[PDB]
This record gives structure tokens, sequence and C-alpha cells, in this order.
């Protein structure tokens, strides 16, 4: 039924792959050109023939084929010679067919000979071309490899799905000007003959097509080496190479972490970490050569501060994990993308505190539940594991639900099997899977060696979207638990409540402690209603201990009046996570209905006693959240009342704040965030303060020592003068640090002046200033402010068709360019301008999930607002009667 380009039927049907051709061994050479900017290449494909065929079945994609044929040793009518193949193409399916003279012999071994060639990608996806700026101002070439998920096809022609794992041996020749990288070890050298040279690389382990990965460069190193011998190399643009100092440190901890905790060595000779100029995902774990974004794995210790430290931290524990959960063990198909990223998230919280305590990242994990909980608590959300068929629903995989919600529920069953019997669990699994792969149900099994427990518990944690709502009513000892679907902007006497409730069920390990006894008691939660009894009549009950369960907690009665009267008493007799959890879910029940905003305000109060930085960051974020969400609605008699409150209540903490870095990571991350806000609210003593630094910083004429904590908020001070705002938009094309051209970028975005703002967008989309991989993030820090509002959002509008060649449809850069212009939108004239718009776009044949989420998002601000606005300013004008 499909047609060929030329006009002949082609022989395969389905997006998938035939089984009946296994490859075993890829024997891949590739030789690109950093002048013309392109490469040819060639391939050996040996594979096993398990079932009689006339034809094979592979992915290729803007790959110009020019010859093709197949030999065997096994088979004598294709001896050394070879025959010549006919090679059909199929582009919707991303295929193509190579046509046998006679058909293929069971269980026989063949050689699938290709020429291929194209230019290098100008974007940044498969073999694409990369600049970056030397300290004298030149510009230098690279070429790099991204294939996840099927970005491969668009190097060489192969069977790019992750089933099909085999060897590659790869060459590359080059320049001398230049060095090769690949996964493995550079075996030898060989000068030609021109004076080319040609790198021999070693042969790969067993592993899927999507890891892949080579890179000509004239990049510097720093190696080092593990405790099993492991050489580490990060390598990175030769200007930069003193940045690379932190990266190494990091990379050797961990991977002697991974190693020990696994209780399987990492199988290669060498892992290279390189920092790419021009990158779009933070990182991407190419077995033995991980490839960076300059802010995921550069530091300097001069223009980064301890946050940034923390990314970077982060990042490299992210990837080398997934060396194990990843590379050695992958998923079977994109529908359990989870059995990586969720995986890998979730590893970082058990690598970064167990090798860098010091970085408190074991308190920064709750932002990373609390983040999809905002989406998970939408219609509009997905189970972890749901099928995908094409490369831009595979791409719609890597969301928050697959990376945040897996690393959560991972840390929730984590919590309810123990450390000892979950660290068995996994490294059972990685064992028994290892060089092979494995889906959800392998993963139950591992874990459950109660057996049945754990694979039917999980089960609805990943098969099933949302977040379940724990309600708990209290009277004497006994305790009526009742478990819903958490809706936000969803009351639960609305008509599309009963419709959104039904057949939703969830195997809650609930845990919970009471006033009278700290100690933590467990009980699973199998139906929709249950009892418990206690054994003294407490004054209060606090459930999900720690918030290390993925579900929200609601109290009937006078709970939430007990728990909130105890914050204002002792609030230390409540642990500093609950405080968190507490503060967490009290604001998330207001936009579900089921408490009113003056009881959550009034929580807040006790805020002036805490010290822990978590709850207080965390009960400040709403405070500051409702200020902006006014302010960029022009609802000024509340945002100044909002002003006044934040800057008079917390007064105290914010004035024995130095400019300086300072403390510890949350002392500093403390400073920075109070500090911004401060700021943010024109408070006379900080702008004074700011205002000095940068005179001082500009009037030098160089770099002198600005903390790096209130780096981003002295250079935003600065550029509210065109003067200033001028002054560092050069320090940034001049600078060789990505972290301050981060914090310069953002300092520029917070510009009053429309046509200050439009030029940062211009020189965006320019990509030679500013480089396109930050233009998603340029357009969301520019939107979410009042006066750059209504220009992100024409710009997305009107260059809509400008920005789908810069990027894929399924790109996580087209999908925050649509969120971060539209999501904080609150008013019923914007949200249908957002449906016409996304209406438009599904018109000319591009749909995606993020569309009904950034609806049901808009619907949900209208809502908030039309039920909790008057409480909001009445609130805040009986508070200014209080003093
Ligand atoms: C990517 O693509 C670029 C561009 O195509 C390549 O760069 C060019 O590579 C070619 C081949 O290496 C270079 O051309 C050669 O230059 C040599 C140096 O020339 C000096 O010496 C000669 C006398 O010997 C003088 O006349 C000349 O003015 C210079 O002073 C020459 O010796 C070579 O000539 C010989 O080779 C050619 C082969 O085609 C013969 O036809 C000639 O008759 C002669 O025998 C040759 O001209 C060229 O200079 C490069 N360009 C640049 C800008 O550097 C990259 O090599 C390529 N890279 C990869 C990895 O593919
Ligand atoms: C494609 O990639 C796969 C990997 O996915 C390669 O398979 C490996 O092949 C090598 C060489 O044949 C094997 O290396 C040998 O390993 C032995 C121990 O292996 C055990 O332990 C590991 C630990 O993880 C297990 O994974 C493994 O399954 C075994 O249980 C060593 O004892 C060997 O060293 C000794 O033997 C050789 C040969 O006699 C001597 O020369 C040495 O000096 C030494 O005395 C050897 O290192 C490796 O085990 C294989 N791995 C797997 C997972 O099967 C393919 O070879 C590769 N294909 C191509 C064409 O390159
Ligand atoms: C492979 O990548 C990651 C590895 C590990 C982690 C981890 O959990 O530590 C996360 C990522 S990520 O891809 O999720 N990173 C990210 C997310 C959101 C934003 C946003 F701008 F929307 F806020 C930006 C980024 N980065 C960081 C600097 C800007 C460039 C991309
Ligand atoms: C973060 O790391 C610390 C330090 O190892 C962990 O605390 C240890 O936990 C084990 C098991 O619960 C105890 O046997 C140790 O005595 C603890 N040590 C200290 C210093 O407290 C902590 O559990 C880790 N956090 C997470 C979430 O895994
Ligand atoms: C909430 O989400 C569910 C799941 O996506 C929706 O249920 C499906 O909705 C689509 C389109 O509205 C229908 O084509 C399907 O037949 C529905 N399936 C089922 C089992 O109901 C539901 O409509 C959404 N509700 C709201 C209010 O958006
Ligand atoms: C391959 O051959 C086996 C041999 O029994 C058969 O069961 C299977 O259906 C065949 N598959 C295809 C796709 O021909
Ligand atoms: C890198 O660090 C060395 C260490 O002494 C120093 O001499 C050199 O000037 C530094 N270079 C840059 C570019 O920071
Ligand atoms: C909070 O609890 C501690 C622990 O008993 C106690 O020492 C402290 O006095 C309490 N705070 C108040 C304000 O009572
Ligand atoms: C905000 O409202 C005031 C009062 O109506 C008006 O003068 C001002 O122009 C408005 N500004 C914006 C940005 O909407
Ligand atoms: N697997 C990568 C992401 C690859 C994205 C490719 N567009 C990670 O660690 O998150
Ligand atoms: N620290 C990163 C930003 C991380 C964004 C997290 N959502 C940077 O340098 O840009
Ligand atoms: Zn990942």
């Amino acid at each position: 039924f499909p047609v060929a380009t030329n006009g002949e039927r082609f022989p395969w049907q389905e997006l998938r792959l035939p089984s009946v051709v296994i490859p075993l061994h890829y024997d891949l050479f590739v030789h690109p050109n950093l002048t013309s900017l392109d490469f040819v290449a060639s391939e050996k494909i040996e594979v096993l023939v398990s079932n009689a065929t006339q034809f094979i079945i592979l992915h290729s994609k803007d790959l110009e084929i020019t010859n093709a044929t197949l030999q065997s040793e096994e088979d004598s009518r294709y001896m050394k010679p070879g025959k010549e193949l006919k090679v059909l193409s199929y582009p919707a399916h991303e295929q193509i067919a190579l046509l046998v003279p006679e058909k293929l012999t069971p269980h026989l071994k063949y050689y699938v000979a290709m020429d291929f060639q194209a230019k290098l990608g100008d974007g940044f996806e498969g073999f694409y071309k990369s600049t970056y700026r030397t300290l004298g101002g030149e510009t230098r070439i690279l070429a790099v490899t991204d294939f996840e998920p099927t970005q491969a096809r668009m190097a060489f022609p192969c069977f790019d799905e992750p089933l099909f794992k085999a060897n590659f041996s790869i060459k590359i020749r080059r320049e001398s000007r230049h060095i090769a990288l690949s996964n493995m070890p550079k075996v030898k050298t060989i000068e030609l003959e021109g004076g080319l040279l040609e790198d021999h690389f070693e042969t790969t382990v067993k592993m899927s097509t999507y890891l892949v990965a080579y890179i000509v460069c004239d990049f510097h190193s720093l190696s080092g080496f593990t405790s099993s011998g492991v050489k580490v190399s990060i390598y990175a643009s030769p200007d930069k190479r003193n940045q690379t100092h932190y990266a190494l440190q990091a990379s050797l901890k961990l991977l002697d972490f991974y190693e020990k905790y696994f209780d399987i060595y990492y199988p290669l000779s060498k892992l290279d970490l390189i920092a790419i100029p021009d990158f779009a995902p933070g990182a991407m774990e190419n077995w033995g050569l991980i490839t960076y974004r300059e802010t995921s794995l550069l530091f300097d210790p001069k223009t980064s501060s301890a946050s940034d430290k923390l990314w970077v931290t982060r990042v490299i524990a992210h990837e080398l994990a997934h060396q194990w959960f990843g590379n050695l063990v992958t998923m079977e198909w994109w529908n359990d993308i989870w059995l990586n990223e969720g995986f890998a998230k979730y590893m970082e919280l058990i690598a970064v505190n167990a090798t860098y305590p010091e970085l408190q990242f074991d308190d920064y994990f709750l932002n990373v539940c609390f983040e999809v909980i905002t989406k998970d608590s939408l219609n509009s959300s997905r189970p972890i594991s749901k099928p995908a068929e094409t490369p831009t629903q595979i791409q719609e995989m890597f969301d928050e639900v697959s990376y945040n919600k897996g690393a959560c529920i991972l840390n929730m069953l984590k919590d309810f099997l123990g450390e000892e019997k979950f660290q068995k669990g996994i490294i059972q699994y990685l064992k028994k899977f290892s060089y092979r792969n494995a889906k959800n149900d392998d993963l139950w099994s591992s874990l459950s060696n109660e057996n049945a427990e754990v694979k039917e518990m999980m089960t609805t944690w990943t098969l099933q979207k949302g977040i379940p709502l724990l309600v708990v009513k209290q009277d004497g000892c006994s305790l009526r638990l009742q478990q819903e679907r958490f809706l936000q902007g969803v009351f639960q006497e609305d008509p599309e409540w009963r419709a959104l409730q039904e057949r939703y069920l969830w195997h809650i390990p609930l845990t919970y402690s009471t006033s009278s006894s700290n100690v933590i008691h467990r009980h699973i939660l199998k139906s929709k209603t249950d009892t418990l009894d206690l054994p003294e009549k407490t004054s209060w009950v606090k459930f999900n201990v720690d918030s290390n369960g993925y579900y929200i907690v609601h109290y009937e009665g006078h709970g939430w009046d007990q728990l909130i009267t105890q914050l204002n008493q002792n609030h230390t007799l409540l642990r500093p996570k609950d405080r968190v959890g507490l503060i967490h879910d009290v604001f998330q029940l207001v936009g579900a209905g089921r408490l009113t905003l003056d009881k959550a305000l009034d929580m807040t109060y006790y805020l002036q006693h805490e010290t822990s930085s978590p709850a207080l960051l965390e009960g400040l974020s709403y405070l500051e959240s409702f200020y902006h969400m006014m302010d960029r609605r022009n609802i000024s008699d509340i945002s100044e009342n909002l002003k006044r409150y934040l800057l008079q209540y917390f007064k105290p903490v914010i004035d024995r704040q130095s400019w300086s870095d300072k403390g510890s990571v949350w002392d500093r991350m403390l400073r920075s965030a109070l500090l911004k806000l401060a700021c943010d609210l024109n408070h006379a003593p900080c702008i004074q303060k700011a205002a000095e630094l940068f005179s001082q910083w500009m009037e030098s004429s160089g770099k002198l020592n600005i903390p790096t904590d209130v780096l981003k908020i002295v250079y935003s001070v600065g550029a509210q003068t065109t003067a200033g705002w001028n002054y560092l938009l050069e320090q940034y094309e001049l600078s060789m640090s990505s972290a301050e051209q981060n914090k310069i970028l953002y300092a520029l975005s917070t510009s009053k002046h429309q046509e200050k703002l439009l030029k940062l967008i211009e020189l965006g989309m320019e990509g030679k200033v500013i480089k396109t991989q930050n233009l998603a993030a340029l357009l969301h820090a520019i939107a979410r402010r009042p006066k750059g509002q209504q220009l992100a959002w024409d710009f997305v509008r009107e260059n809509w068709t400008h920005l789908l060649k810069k990027f894929d449809l399924g790109s996580y850069d087209i999908r925050m360019i649509i969120s971060g212009t539209t999501a904080h939108f609150s008013s019923k004239d914007k949200l249908q301008e957002v449906k016409l718009f996304f209406e438009s776009l599904e018109a000319q044949g591009s749909h995606l999930d993020i569309f009904q989420t950034v609806l049901e998002t808009i619907t949900k601000n209208i809502k908030w607002l039309e039920k909790n606005l008057p409480t909001l300013r009445t609130w805040l004008m009986v508070n200014t009667r209080h003093h």
C-alpha cells in the first residue's frame, strides 16, 4: 500500500521495523569536512537473518544513498564481490527498503554495505555544526552528534530503535588541526597520502543506536583516573580549560559511587565529558562521550554561584547514572522512557547526597516533586507509561512526568521498601538486563525479589495519570481515610468533578506521625475508604512524613487549625520537611476549593519564626507569585499591599542579609532569593546597594569581585539605564563564562524599554551574538514581566513559521516557547486568543499535548482569581489594620 519516491510500492507498512533482520555489528566510517560543512560516509552492517525475506527495512532520513551491496561468507550466493541492492525510500515512516536479488536464508549472517552523504545539520539534531568564540575574538567550527530519540537515522542508515542493540566500530577522517572523539578510546591514528588523518576507535559493547556519538573539534581537556582506573576527561573550548576543574572532581567522585552502589563497574576504559557550545538539552548520555551544555558542565568560581555549582553537580550525576540506567540497561520502547530518565533523575538524589552532602540536595529534591504536581493535578496530564509511535510523540515523552514524577514515585517506593531492599533490587535489575532491554513489569519483578504487593501497587502509579488526594477526618482516636483524584481549578461540587473521579484508585503507602509520638507509622491504603485507630487522643496527626509520598493530604474539621496552631506556637515540633509539605499542600488545596485563601495566608504568619530555609523559601514563593500575578494584571491596589507586607513582615531577615557569598548553600540561596525579592519590590536599600556595585563594576571597566550570589541582582539593576544596558550587552558578547552570560541575559530581559526587549529577541533569532539555544528561555524571561508580556505573545504568533524552522515541533524549545509565553495568562480575553492560535496550528497539521495543558493552566488562573481575588484583597487590607 505505501508507495516509494520512485512510484513503486514499499514492501513494508508499519512504523516499527520488522524483527526478521537483526543487526549484530556496525562498521561506521565518517569523513566530515568542517569547511564545506558536509560529510561523506560508508557503513557495513553485519545482520542475522532469522526469517527468509526478499527485503531489508532500515531507517534513513535526509541521507543521499549512492551504493548498496550485500555480501555473505555463509551464503555463497553473496560471496566477496557481493550483489547490488535496489533501494526504495519511504520518507513518511523515515524508512528505506533494500531489495535483494534472491531471498535470504534463515539463520545465516549477511553484510549490508552502503555509501551515503549529506550536509552537516544546521539545527541541534543528527550530525550538525556548532560554533564558539575564542578569547581573541575568533569563531571556530566543530561537528557533533545528538541522536536521542530518532536522529541516528539522520547520520547513518541503521535499525534506529533502542531494541536493536549492536557493536559499533567507528572510524573518523579529519585534518591535523582537529581531534576526533567517539564512544570508545582511540586505538590508532593512520596518516593518509594527502596529509589527512584517520582515527580508529575500539569496538563498542552492545548498545542502542541513539547512544552512538562522534565529534570533530579542537578542544582541550583535563584528565583524571577513578578508583577503578577509568580515565575521565573533561573537554571544552581551549580558552575555557580552567572551568573544567570542578567537573573532573565531581565526575571522579560520582563514578566511584555509582560503581560501588550499583556493584557494576563502568565497562569502558575512558569516559569523556564535553561542553558543546550549541546544544539543545542539558546533556546527553552517549556511552563514553557525554555531551553537555556549557552551563551544565563548566564552572567559574568568579561568575558561577553556588546554585550553579548545584546545577552542574546534578547534571553530571544525572548523566553518569545513565551509564547504568540507560546505556547498560535500556527500555524496550519509548513508551517506558521513564525507566531511563526517571531513574537517572532519582539517582541524582542518592548520588549527590552521598558524594556532596554539603550541597544539601536532599532538601531541594522536594521542588522536583512539587513542580510536576502542578501539571499532574490537571486533566491534560498523562500516565508515566504511555504508548508512543511518531517521532514527535516520542519527543513529547521527555517531560516532567517521565523525569520528575518518575523520580518521585521511585523515592516513594524506596521509602516503602527500605534503602537496603531497594538497593538490592536495582542491583539485581541492572545485572539481569545488562546489555539488554527491560520494561515496567521487569522492574517490578526485580524489586519484588510482598511479591504481588509492589507490582500491583506501582501499576496504579504508572498507568494512571494525576496524583491522589488523601482526605483525613479525626474524631477522638478514629481516623477515616478517603482517597480522591486531586484536581486543580475543579471544585467537588462541579459537574465535571464526578466524571473525573471515576475508576481512579491508588495503592498509597501512607505514612503519618502524631503530636504524642514522633514515631513513623505506616499503612497501605488500597480502597476508596478505610479506617484507622490511634492509640491516644492526640492534638493533631500529620500524614505523608517528609513528603516522601506522591500524594496530597487534606484534613477535615479542625485538622488544619490544629496544625496551623502548632506552627505558630512551636513550629519545631513538626519535622522540617513536614513544614515544607504543609505550606505546599495548603496553597494547593486553596486552588482545589477545599480551603479559603485567608486560611492559607494565615499560615504564612509563622514564617517570621521560620529559620529553615526550605520552608521559608517555599512560603515566600507563593506570596511572591501572588505579587507578580497582580502586577501582570495591573491590579495595583493588591500588588502594593503585597509589596508592603513582604518588605515589612520579613524586614528582619531581609536586612540581615549580606552582599557576599558567605554561608552554606541554602544560606547563599536564601540570600539570592531575599535580595532579588527586595530589589524586585524596589526596596530603596536594595536598589542603592545594587546600583552602587554595578556602578563600581562599570566604572572599573573590568571585572571586580562582585559576589556571585548577588551577581544576577546587580546586573539587573544596572540594566535599567541605557548606558548600563549597552555595557551589559557588550560584556555579554565578550564574556568567556556561559554562567555569566546566563545572568547577563536575564538582566537585559528586565529592561522596561520594549525596543530593547525586541532587540534581544531579534538577536536570539539571528543566533550569532545570542545563540538560538537560549531563545526559548529568553522569550520566557521576557514574557513573565508586564512590559514584555504582550511583546513575546505577539512575536510567537507572528513568527511561528520562522520558529518552526529553527526547532522541531516536538522539541523542548518549541514547548517552552509556547508555554513560556502563554501559561501565565489569566484573563478570558487571553484564553480566547490562545485558543484561536492553537486551533490555527492544528489546521496546519501541528498537534502537541502542550496545547491542552496551556489552555487548562490559563483556565485555572482565571478560576483562581474568580474564587480568591477578593479574599486576597481583604486579607491584605485586614493586615494593614492589624499592625
Ligand atoms: C576539507 O575541505 C577543504 C577544502 O576542500 C580541504 O582543504 C584543502 O585541502 C587541499 C588538499 O589537501 C589543499 O590543497 C593542497 O595544497 C597543498 C599546499 O599548496 C602549497 O604548495 C603548492 C606547491 O606544492 C603551491 O602551489 C601552493 O600555492 C601552496 O604554497 C598543495 O601542495 C596541493 O597540491 C597538490 O595536491 C593536489 C591534490 O588535488 C594536486 O592536484 C596538485 O597538482 C598538487 O599535486 C593541494 O593544492 C588546500 O590548500 C586546502 N584548502 C585550505 C583552505 O586549506 C581539507 O583538506 C578538507 N578536509 C578533510 C578532512 O576532508
Ligand atoms: C560486542 O559487545 C559485547 C559486549 O556487550 C562483547 O561481549 C564481550 O566480549 C568479550 C570478549 O569476547 C568478553 O570479555 C571476556 O570477559 C570475561 C568475563 O566476562 C564475565 O564477566 C562479565 C562482567 O560483567 C559479564 O558481563 C560476562 O557476561 C561474563 O560473565 C573475561 O574473563 C575475559 O578475559 C579473559 O579471557 C580472554 C579470552 O580468553 C583473555 O584473552 C583475557 O586475557 C582474559 O584471560 C574477557 O575479558 C565479555 O565478557 C563480553 N561481554 C558480554 C556482556 O558478553 C562482544 O565481544 C562485542 N563484539 C565485538 C565483535 O566486538
Ligand atoms: C539533560 O538535561 C538535564 C539533566 C539533568 C537535570 C536535573 O534534573 O538536574 C535536568 C536536565 S534539563 O534538560 O531538565 N535542564 C533544564 C530544564 C529546564 C530549563 C528551563 F529553562 F526551562 F528552566 C532549563 C534546563 N537547562 C539548564 C540550563 C538552561 C539550558 C537547559
Ligand atoms: C543522604 O545521605 C545521608 C548520609 O549517608 C543518609 O543518612 C544516613 O542514612 C543511613 C540509612 O538511613 C543511616 O544508617 C546513616 O546513619 C545516616 N547517616 C547520617 C549522617 O545521617 C541519608 O539517608 C541520605 N538521604 C537519602 C534521601 O538517601
Ligand atoms: C479529561 O481527560 C480525559 C482523558 O483524556 C477525557 O476523556 C476523553 O476525552 C476525549 C476528548 O474530550 C474523548 O474523545 C474521549 O472519549 C474521553 N475518554 C473518556 C474515557 O472519557 C475527558 O474528556 C477530559 N475532561 C475534560 C473536562 O477535559
Ligand atoms: C518466522 O519464522 C517462524 C518459524 O516458525 C514463524 O513462527 C514466524 O511466524 C515467522 N515470522 C515472520 C515474520 O515471517
Ligand atoms: C587558569 O589558571 C591558571 C592557574 O594559575 C592561571 O595561571 C591562568 O591565568 C588561568 N587562565 C584563565 C584564562 O583563567
Ligand atoms: C518550641 O519547642 C522547643 C522544644 O521543647 C521549646 O524549647 C521551645 O520553647 C518551644 N517554643 C516556644 C515558643 O514555646
Ligand atoms: C494600569 O491601570 C492604570 C489605571 O487604570 C492605567 O492608568 C495604566 O495605563 C495601566 N497600565 C497597564 C500597563 O495596563
Ligand atoms: N537523554 C537525555 C535527553 C536527550 C534529549 C535529546 N533531545 C537526558 O539525560 O535527559
Ligand atoms: N543553572 C542553569 C539554569 C537551570 C534551570 C532550571 N530550571 C543555568 O545556568 O542556566
Ligand atoms: Zn536523562
